[PDB]
């Protein structure tokens, strides 16, 4: 011990792995706390005892930047990752597309679509200029189910809460009790990327053990396993 | 609606301000399209539904027109613009002067400098015929960071991770995070153009107003606005 990590909500699983391997192998504690980017960053901003932090945005990373709360000589992007709907495996819905075609009203049937918070959680963020940029933001802003994170809203659509959720593809390759039913189209919208960072004055030799083994090999095919793509 | 618009990275800021603007005026959905010039040009070759294409070089706009794939009834120069070195507002770099006597060594400390993968993207490609001219390019290729696209090249300035790009005059105006801290010399490197042109079996009267529009005084203030010049 002891690291402490900051980290996106679609990362908890992944992290929570390499975590576990890093303590069998080096003998150091990892404790992770996994939230919201924006919750994330805003708590480091206020002062928060984060050794590092990994976005599921540029955004939110840019925003700890500005504050002054990141060391920025370790900053670098690290993973990437899709933006998908998913539903519970128990729906009878079909796979379907992605276009400014698409007829969420139909199918949604009443429903709400689960979304992160299209106000601060970057998985609601990159859904919002999506749907802007497909034409069907205004048809479906009233019919959202806002969530804190991108688990929150994975969840409601889990417990069958939200017939439809947009979620990253991770999540999904996590999830026992969700299947993608649409992948969104690149080009709708901003990359989804994860930078990491330590945060300012953290960089101590145990801290810059664990960023450097988030680079590695045994951490790669653990976030490949999860779904990500490795920068 | 709908016109499709594939346009240099560099032109982001000024084509979304033109289609937010068009589409108040004339109602008309004009959904953008944005990378580097030569991943464009190769969409619209391999299929892509782009009506109209906007290349940051002469290069690649006679590339997308040598595969025969581009109106060339339509093509002309639209907008004009420089190629600069940018740092970071909190960078300490002073401004230098762009010659042949230039220091690039001791200017990165160690540092890479970010530019555009100068094998396809038109800022790096006028990046590397600019440092030949000078005779710096055999110094400076092992120390590059070459990036996807002009904004890609930006972005690696603005978060940090090299201490100075290459990237055109306009991307600093639009950029809160950096600054200009020195130009390239005119006659180090062709012009820099940027030529329009519908693409072939796309220009029906939609695609007419629009290309119209771009020509015309409204999208003319806005280019200014970024930096561009009106050819």
């Amino acid at each position: 011990g002891k690291i402490t990590v900051f980290a996106a909500a679609s990362l908890t699983n992944a992290m929570q792995d390499i975590a576990t391997q890093f303590k069998k192998e080096k003998g150091v504690d990892v404790v992770s706390s996994f939230a919201s980017s924006s919750t994330l960053a805003r708590q480091i901003e206020a002062g928060a005892p984060a050794d590092l932090f990994i976005s599921a945005d540029q955004k939110w990373m840019d925003y700890a930047v500005d504050k002054k709360a990141i060391d920025t000589a370790t900053r670098q992007t690290l993973l990437g990752n899709s933006l998908v709907v998913v539903a519970p495996k128990a729906s009878v819905q079909k796979d379907f597309t992605i276009d400014s075609k698409t007829n969420w009203t139909s199918l949604l049937n009443g429903g709400r679509l689960a979304v992160g918070d299209p106000e601060h959680v970057p998985a609601g963020i990159y859904a919002k200029e999506a749907l802007q940029k497909l034409g069907a933001w205004d048809t479906l802003s009233p019919k959202l189910a806002p969530a804190e994170d991108v688990r929150g809203a994975l969840a409601l659509v889990e417990r069958n809460e939200a017939p439809l959720g947009i979620v990253y593809g991770s999540d999904a390759v996590a999830s026992k009790g969700v299947k993608v039913v649409a992948t969104f189209p690149e080009d709708s919208h901003k990359k989804v990327e994860y930078p990491v960072a330590v945060v300012e004055g953290h960089n101590n030799a145990t801290v810059k053990a664990f960023y450097d083994y988030l680079k590695g090999p045994q951490a790669a095919e653990i976030f490949k396993r999860y779904g990500f793509t490795i920068k």
